[PDB]
């Protein structure tokens, strides 16, 4: 199993923070499903024309994709570790929008 | 209960341009799905690298997430009404796919908790 | 029916090589899904930031959805792989995503199915 993160966000990220941003969102994802890092994938696609409750004030949207392992308890741990990085990262909580989606391909062969 | 659109189109918008689509497209979502537009998330992606049929024609497609009150009838007319805005500027709407994807409360994280 | 691929990578594609990129790989899902090329839906998304198993090397984020297999999987995975493989990537840096959906939950030209 490998799980996913898909960010997209109309904030402006430099190339170093975009990078930076992986790396720490990726190990929250290791750290909350319980998956080593080398089994997590994340994208972040920054600069996108994004309008959460008729604003378009700074927001991100977020899927989560994982083979299983997604329960009640381990969305909500998730929400609140990746919702934080964000918030500790000038963005505010109620502008940030998680999706949960728990059949897999991987060096050309599936599971 | 918070719906998502993901949009994703190889045509060029300007910055004003771009802020009118997610604002007419957003209050599109809410009409259809029967939410305030406080609840609508709309994303926005031009200039991306689009086929579709063989051809790099100017389309778009889509995708529409919602925590339930998604159904066989609404989807029918949600549908309608969004490929009429892209008809409506500049796009065939033949060029136009959408994607119905809802999904429950326990899957769906919101200021730092779920639903 | 009407099969969609939406790609991300972190690679840097010119615009011919984007062109040629969605009909190389459009015509690679038409053939091995059996459905014509005219429903073939293909999105290419480049200079995308990923990190796959730690590290920001070349890689690329695929899904691929379709209203309604173990044959196909095998070789859909192992076609789709082979063209990145052949354009500079690395076949364990290829992330494919399979997301079956039912008639009712998809929508082209105003209607659903
Ligand atoms: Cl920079
Ligand atoms: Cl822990
Ligand atoms: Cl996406
Ligand atoms: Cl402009
Ligand atoms: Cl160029």
């Amino acid at each position: 199993s490998m799980p996913a993160l898909v960010i997209k966000t109309n904030a402006k990220f430099t190339e170093e923070e975009k990078s930076k941003a992986t790396e720490e969102l990726g190990n929250i994802v290791s750290k909350v499903l319980g998956k080593p890092i080398s089994y997590v994938m994340v994208t972040l696609e920054d600069g996108v024309a994004v309008r959460f409750g008729g604003s378009d004030e700074k927001a991100a949207f977020m899927s989560l994709m994982s083979i299983g392992g997604l329960n009640r308890a381990v969305n909500k741990r998730a929400s609140a570790a990746l919702t934080k990085w964000f918030t500790d990262h000038g963005f505010q909580g109620d502008r940030i929008y998680i999706v949960f989606n728990p059949d897999w391909g991987f060096n050309g062969d599936t599971f």
